[PDB]
């Protein structure tokens, strides 16, 4: 999964984190 504009996880990202 990818993180779009506004989306950003410091862990490295996986799939959905801030807008779950």
């Amino acid at each position: 999964c990818e993180a779009p504009e506004g989306y950003i996880l410091d862990d490295g990202f996986i799939c959905t984190d801030i807008d779950e």
